[PDB]
């Protein structure tokens, strides 16, 4: 089958979409430079089928270029990125040179060496603060830290490459928190974001964090609580498969990756409850001024122009998740 | 005196600012890879007054890094950067690389090695196709085309710098066309629009094109012809100085630099074939899709802001600055 290169393949994402990626025919290469990386899920998944690993960093462009004109790709899974929106708002140029200036090299790469498909992990963190309850895909573009404004810059690019050279295609997948996900910055926050609810959760239900506060029991919700939007690492590493069958016949596209419904903090608090068999402490607290009752992804173009289909839409199988790979943090 | 880098300074606007750097008190040194720059006004200056010259590439991050660990900058302005829209719209991946990419790299040196001013070359292309006939810093930024991307990419680059490192001080300039630019790429373009008439007059004039279009004589203004935004050289290049010397005892901001008025294509034309002697063939077409009657800057800001004044508001003189240097490009 064809040859793919996945970026960052041996981070989180990374590493459960090569896993994926082994049991169909295509020839799979990986490049990571192993910052966040472990060589152990590498090694692990290579005494299943061969691939090659390539361990190099983005930064080295000669070293990228290099790469690229002696393999070949058919196309690129690109997954490697610094993450954390907290360290970017301490750190803004560590994003831009990792996130922005790496892939803006790596497009032109691409480019240089016919790899003309190429599917970019983008994020929801590139609507900002979103004015609709539901995103989509047409949203404004309106990120509000440096972490978000890192990825739409990259995502400008892919366009203008695209529209200066027809012959390659981009998909874009953006989407929110991917539960099990070990963020650094995350534990020192006492009040995190909703968009965190499952990491706070997990935090919690591994004795890491003391007390998870419920903003707000109110709202014009189900059940009175915060709704947003998780996504087991296995259903958004199936969406880049996906991304990437669909580029076969189709142009190029973004897309937003989610199960079209939230879940709400109640809801999350009752599963890692049930699910870690930890009572952990939660208390009620006021609501918190500008949080909306609901942010979730709209998903009904990437239902409706490919054949992702998630399969683990299953709070209890996320929260399990979260708290299995929380304690590997 | 301030030790001053100048990026791009062998450049047609960075020698005319260097010129007038050599005046003040400043050590000053030039940074350019000579792509395009003439080192033989370097040297030419270098008789003058001495100036350190480093023919180094922005490109190489870790040469940039080097010199500016050992030479310490106090400040610089940087004009380093692929100039051309229309070879932006057919080579993006070269304008986000040479532009935005090590832009990001010098900004993050900057950071690292203590350069607490910096002066950007920004461009009114950041403006892309404005609602208004007169556009000032609050207008929307809305880029159409990858040249006005990558230089907007990098202004907000440095709004994130300077959030992140109250110590770290910008100062960014937008204006339109510089009378007397090179841009050699754009010659094998048809039809520039109105805001390169300037450099399509003079180049009719030094008989490297045959013919000039007039494209609609019946709009609301004075003579019926387009309102575009041209300024000196020498104006240009002290704005800069003034932007430095603003950042003394103030923190960051952005202006744009004009003279408050436009020229129609009527006036500059016949400007172009006074001071040139040469009475080229101008044709009569019908409006042009798209044209709006009046683009120009809103240079209000920068006059009540900075000690900024224009020198050189006269057609007459600027056209003969663009047919003087035409003859060079
Ligand atoms: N909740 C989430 O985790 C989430 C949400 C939305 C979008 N995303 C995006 O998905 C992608 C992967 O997320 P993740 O959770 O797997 O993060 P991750 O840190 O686990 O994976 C990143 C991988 O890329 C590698 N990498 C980073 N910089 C590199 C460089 N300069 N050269 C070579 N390799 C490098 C790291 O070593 C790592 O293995 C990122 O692009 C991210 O922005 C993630
Ligand atoms: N000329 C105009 O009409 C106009 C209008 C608006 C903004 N600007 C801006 O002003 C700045 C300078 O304009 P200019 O007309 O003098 O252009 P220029 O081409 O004459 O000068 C640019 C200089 O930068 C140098 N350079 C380019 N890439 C480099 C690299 N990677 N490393 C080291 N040196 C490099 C070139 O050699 C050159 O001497 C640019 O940033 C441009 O965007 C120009």
């Amino acid at each position: 089958g064809s040859k793919i290169l996945i970026s960052g393949g041996a981070g989180y994402i990374g590493s459960h979409t090569l896993r994926q990626f082994l049991k169909t025919d295509h020839e799979i290469c990986v490049l990571d430079n192993l910052s966040k990386g472990s060589k152990i899920a590498i090694e692990d998944l290579a005494a299943t089928r061969a691939f090659k690993f390539f361990e190099q960093d983005l930064s080295d462009f000669q070293g990228v270029k290099a790469l690229f004109e002696r393999e070949k790709f058919d196309a690129i899974v690109h997954f490697a990125a610094s993450i954390e929106v907290f360290e970017s708002m301490q750190n803004p140029l560590k994003y831009y040179m990792n996130n922005t200036v790496n892939t803006t090299n790596l497009i032109e790469t691409c480019l240089q060496t016919g790899v003309n498909k190429f599917i970019f992990s983008s994020t929801a963190a590139t609507y900002g603060e979103p004015q609709t309850p539901v995103v989509s895909e047409t949203s404004p573009l309106a990120p509000i830290n440096p972490y978000g404004r890192s990825k739409l810059m990259s995502e400008e690019v892919l366009r203008d490459a695209s529209m200066a050279n027809p012959e390659f295609k981009h998909c874009i997948l953006r989407y929110f928190n991917v539960a099990g996900a070990c963020m650094d910055y995350t534990l020192g926050q006492r009040y995190p974001k909703a968009t965190l609810l499952i990491k706070v959760a997990a935090e919690c239900a591994a004795g890491k964090r003391d007390k998870l506060f419920i903003f707000g029991d109110d709202y014009d919700t189900k059940d009175g609580t915060c709704i947003r939007d998780f996504i087991h690492v296995d259903d958004i590493s199936s969406a880049h498969l996906a991304a990437l069958d669909y580029l076969k016949e189709n142009e190029s596209n973004v897309f937003n990756v989610g199960y079209g419904h939230g879940f709400s903090v109640k809801e999350v608090i009752e599963a890692m409850k049930k699910v870690s068999g930890v009572d952990f402490k939660v208390e009620l607290a006021p609501r918190r001024a500008g949080d909306p009752s609901v942010l979730i992804s709209d998903a009904s173009k990437i239902r409706n122009l490919t054949s992702w289909q998630p399969k683990y839409d299953d709070l209890e199988l996320i929260c399990k998740s979260a708290f299995d790979w929380e304690k590997q943090c």
